[PDB]
């Protein structure tokens, strides 16, 4: 213990926010130091001693065992989605790895120089950068066609995640990993094109919306979501943002026994006595009936730190199944607006 470190991040919707900060020190593959922090965005005064290091640095990973794990072992850390990541708690937040040289007495990563010590990173305070990403709804708007203007009209009930990737790698150039597990806000009996083999049915995935209105700019509606790379073996897998809801004659009656079997034989209700119908959006996709704002281009993933906001507009009926090919979702179009979260202080 001839050394101390002290680190210091780069500071500045429900933008991120520090809990916990946990930095260690790792003289190779062995972590010889370990200190965390609460509500705050820097750790100090970390005994360590001289020489090459490496510094690895985790936010909010309430529960996550780190004491004494091994580089290779943080490094191969995973996490799932919860219930309580919707809420926006338990955002984890990485920065890779860095390695640096220590010198005997007091290191500073990231601070202005006035401290004196050794200053390394001066001026360059450390990023951290959620894992997760947002997909949500910030406009969900009728504007029916002229085939189907005086005839159908939407009732929302609901919005789902669909096809969300269970767990993902918390470093990484990309955290996407090779777990094949699936979950859904809705059913995982669709059996569609993009229904993985491994799913199950979260309550969580889903919520009420039952008023078309609700989603706006300043009151997004939608979900917390964990990387995923769509182009998989077994098929195409993408994580979807979903709106289900009821058919309804264009002033909002029900519909006839006659029009729900013409609706139903065109495949855009559940049963030819259940007008249930979906409105499924790829998120962060490349589709022709997609466009992104800011000559931003589509990454056929989910990808961390970015927020997905969705303008949808229905032109006309759903489907009855939204993990079907995206082809079969022909009357609706996207406005998508991406942006990245930066650390507030």
């Amino acid at each position: 213990g001839n050394a101390t470190i002290s680190v210091v991040l780069k500071t500045s919707d429900d933008e991120s926010k520090v809990a916990k900060l946990t930095v260690m020190v790792y003289n190779g593959e062995q972590q010889e130091a370990i200190k965390s922090a609460e509500n705050a965005t820097k750790v100090e005064d970390i005994k360590c001693s001289a020489g090459q290091r490496t510094l690895v640095v985790m936010a909010n990973t309430g529960a996550m065992e780190l004491v004494g794990k091994t580089l290779a072992e943080v490094k191969a850390l995973t996490t799932e989605l919860t219930a309580e990541n919707q809420e926006a708690t338990g955002l984890i937040m990485t920065a890779e790895p860095v390695d640096v040289t220590l010198v005997a007495g007091n290191n500073y990563y990231g601070y202005d120089g006035s401290q004196g010590g050794n200053q390394i990173s001066q001026d360059t305070p450390l990023e951290i950068k959620r894992v997760h990403a947002r997909m949500a709804f910030t406009e969900i708007k009728v504007q029916m066609s002229q085939s189907y203007v005086n005839k159908y009209n939407f009732a929302p009930e609901n919005i789902y995640a669909l096809v969300a990737k269970k767990e993902s790698n918390l470093f990484g150039a990309s955290l996407a990993n090779s777990d094949d597990a699936y979950l859904t806000g809705s059913l995982t009996n669709f059996s569609g094109a993009y229904t993985p083999a491994n799913y199950t049915h979260v309550d969580w995935l889903g919520r009420d919306y039952t008023e078309i209105g609700a989603a706006t700019v300043n009151t997004p509606k939608g979900f917390y979501v964990l990387e995923s790379t769509y182009a998989q073996n077994a098929g195409l897998r993408p994580t979807i943002l979903c709106v289900k809801g009821k058919l309804t004659k264009h002033d909002g009656a029900p519909l006839s026994p006659e029009e729900m079997t013409a609706a139903f034989n065109a495949g855009w209700i559940v049963a030819d006595n259940d007008p249930t119908t979906y409105y499924p959006v790829l998120v962060n996709f490349n589709s022709n009936n997609y466009t992104y704002d800011n000559g931003y281009t589509p990454k056929n993933k989910i990808e961390r730190n970015h927020k997905y906001d969705i303008k949808l507009t229905i032109t006309g009926p759903g489907t009855n199944n939204p993990e079907n090919p995206i082809t079969e979702s022909a009357h609706l179009n996207v406005k998508c607006t991406v942006a990245e979260w930066v650390l507030v202080g």
